[PDB]
């Protein structure tokens, strides 16, 4: 299948980094967050992705092409205006198709692996979830064997790593504009159409300096 990596989120909270680097070309361990993602999903099997943009887009496409030297075959989605999460997928749907697509917030960084998806999965949207960042029970969601509900309170509830598979038909009808993605998939769970899993392993979501040395920590001991 294809992947779309988000990638128009504009950092501001990790300024000064992104006044003139766009955050998905913001260097983790010498290397720009999102290749990681590239690099990872090449080696998934994923040959073509699609990359929305909006803050330092033009900085993105000139930096990664058309994909080529990653085994890839990239297709950008710019934003003139902010859509979020879900107005972006919508806007980019064109370019993706009607199949079950692999999303992956491009602010991530994680080993998971992203050929575990490509095996038989559940419902408009299988969901992968993380423990809870910062210690806390608050999350977003609750997982019942491989089902996926919205969360209640902090007793066992977990939190939306940013990995997923999701059907187009997800977004069938759906105001053309800009809108959030998390409604529309709590709508799918109301439906009992929404499954996931439950990863272990590494993940930062990389929105701060902080987190940025959390991953590049984590990294480091991978190296060795
Ligand atoms: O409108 C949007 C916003 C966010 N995103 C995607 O989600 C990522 C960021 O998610 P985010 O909601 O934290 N936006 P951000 O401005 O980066 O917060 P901050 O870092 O504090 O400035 C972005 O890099 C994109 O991958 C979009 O695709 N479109
Ligand atoms: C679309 C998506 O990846 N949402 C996730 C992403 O959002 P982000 O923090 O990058 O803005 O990382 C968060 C955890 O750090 C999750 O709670 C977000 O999922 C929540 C439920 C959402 O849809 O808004
Ligand atoms: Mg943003
Ligand atoms: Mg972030």
């Amino acid at each position: 299948m294809k992947a779309m990596i988000l990638a128009a989120g504009k950092g501001e909270r990790m300024r000064p980094l992104t006044l003139h680097t766009p955050k998905p070309l913001v260097p983790v361990a010498g290397q720009p967050l999102i290749e990681y993602h590239l690099r990872a999903l090449a080696a998934a099997g994923v040959t073509e992705v699609v990359i929305n943009h909006a803050w330092l887009g033009q900085q993105i496409e000139d930096h990664l092409g058309d994909g080529s030297r990653f085994g890839l075959s990239i297709r950008y989605s710019p934003e003139g205006e902010p859509l979020e999460t879900g107005g972006g997928i919508f806007k980019a749907l064109p370019l993706l198709g009607d199949a079950p697509f692999l999303l992956v917030n491009g602010d991530v960084w994680t080993d998971y692996d992203f050929a575990r998806l490509q095996a038989p999965l559940q419902g408009l949207a299988h969901l992968v979830l993380v423990d809870n960042p910062g210690h806390h029970g608050r999350g977003d969601f609750r997982l019942v064997g491989e089902q996926v509900v919205d969360g209640d309170d902090a007793p066992g509830t977990l939190t939306f790593s940013g990995i997923s598979v999701l059907h187009p038909a997800l977004f069938e009808g759906c105001q053309a504009g800009a809108f959030k993605l998390a409604p529309l998939l709590r709508q799918a769970m109301a439906a009992g159409k929404v499954s996931g899993e439950h990863y272990r392993g590494h993940w930062v979501d990389v929105g701060t300096l902080e987190r940025l040395a959390e991953a590049e920590s984590l990294i480091g001991e991978r190296a060795l």
